[PDB]
């Protein structure tokens, strides 16, 4: 839960959710 990082359209991005 809470804000994840850059979740992006193409890609998943990066698995790490952004404190």
């Amino acid at each position: 839960s809470g804000q994840k990082g850059k979740q992006q359209t193409e890609s998943k991005g990066s698995f790490s959710i952004q404190y």
